[PDB]
């Protein structure tokens, strides 16, 4: 594909001091506009984004049944108090259940996750680190550009998985509806190598068009965190995509 | 499983001065509640409630070629000017198109109508009337009850149909996507026969429950037709459900 620079872009970068790129796909990653080729193709951590390629290996090696599995608390203390509970998979992913994602990778184990990276071309395909930590700590890294191609294959029901485990993980990514406008999205914050790096990424159905998209800035500290979502919002704003 | 007349949700009819009945039933405890058990057992055209089963048909028998179709507007006038566009299958069923789902019923013809109705167990499964007008103003008749039935088979995928066909049925009824919780949901308004009936029917999703939900009243004009929706959700909000 080809990307191409909307210089326009950047003033709402600078105007709230953020380095970081936004990706935006009109219909297809045939063509891409950004802020910035450099960074656009630049790769980091996934972090809780990559609870959308584990969700759906999850799903295709059988380690989740079916779209009405019950990820059971067994009543031993967790890191949050949010995570104190029987959750679904959307349910999971509101919360951002790190340890139910972790027991997944661990069942799905080492041989069969890289199988099926390799298959779906997610980022740099590295799951050295322990299969329960490489997309957080480990080597694994991707592109905001990758982000998109990944989630175009998802929306297509193109990845190497059953439609049905597709269609599964759409519905738990939906974040916004209404009649002729519906959102998939997921945050992400990897907090463990420096710079820390904030994501947003998903796609967006308005009347018969869609839009695939992904977010990347370093994230100096916590309350910085709002501007994945609101920089990005603009910039779709400003295309019309409201 | 179970149905309990609840006559306290009356309140809510009563000052509306509504005759109509609410049916809501958790399912883990495969138990319902009413207002009202008679007005719960009786059965009216279903309207644009038809357009689930329609749906499921459509893609079932190769009509719906999957979830990407557009049905592209002719330019011909139509009924509401919101109709009169393109739009895909989760757009013409959320805006409730009926042209396009006449023109689905043409092409899935009556043979293969009764069979798909006959195993749905949807309603008095009668489809006299005309192959495109029989759920607006043919013999057609269901109930409250049996739409939450026929939701909850939906749900566990249990319809004679592909997994894959009720799943895009089932992303295609999202209509609100909080935090804490999904709701399916599909709008009908009956005016073609007296009195004048407003349905709304789905289901919502909370923690690790599901409930399902039928509502009906009779319409004396137009302005009450937003107490389809209101009086519903006034008492799944009493219920601490949404
Ligand atoms: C729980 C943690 O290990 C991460 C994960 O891998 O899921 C969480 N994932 C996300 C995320 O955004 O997806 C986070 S952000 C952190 C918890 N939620 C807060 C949201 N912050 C704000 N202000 O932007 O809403 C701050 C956490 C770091
Ligand atoms: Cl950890």
């Amino acid at each position: 594909g080809s990307i191409t620079e909307n210089t326009s872009w950047n003033k709402e970068f600078s105007a709230e001091a953020v380095n970081g790129v936004f990706v935006l796909c009109k219909s297809s990653s045939k063509s891409c506009a950004t802020n910035d080729l450099a960074r656009a193709s630049k790769e980091y951590l996934p972090a809780s984004t990559f609870k959308i390629p584990n969700a759906i290996i999850g799903l295709e090696t059988g380690v989740i049944k079916n779209e009405h599995q019950v990820f059971k608390w067994d009543g031993k203390p967790r890191a949050m108090k949010q995570w104190e509970r029987d959750l679904t998979l959307r349910g999971a992913i509101q919360v951002s259940a790190v340890p139910v994602f972790q027991q997944i990778a661990r069942e799905v184990g080492e041989v069969r996750m890289q199988k099926y990276l390799k298959k779906f071309s997610y980022g740099n395909q590295n799951i050295s680190g322990g299969i329960d930590k490489f997309w957080l700590e480990g080597q694994l890294r991707i592109s905001a550009v990758n982000q998109v191609e990944f989630l175009e294959s998802l929306y297509l029901n193109k990845l190497s998985a059953s439609k049905e485990n597709q269609l599964i993980v759409k519905e738990a990514l939906v974040t916004e509806a209404a009649p002729e406008y519906l959102v998939h999205s997921k945050t992400g914050y990897s907090t463990r190598i420096e710079p820390k790096i904030g994501w947003w990424v998903g796609w967006v159905e308005k009347e018969t068009e869609v839009y695939f998209f992904a977010f990347n800035m370093d994230i100096d500290n916590e309350s910085k965190l709002p501007l994945r979502k609101s920089i990005p919002t603009k910039i779709m704003e400003s295309e019309g995509i409201i």
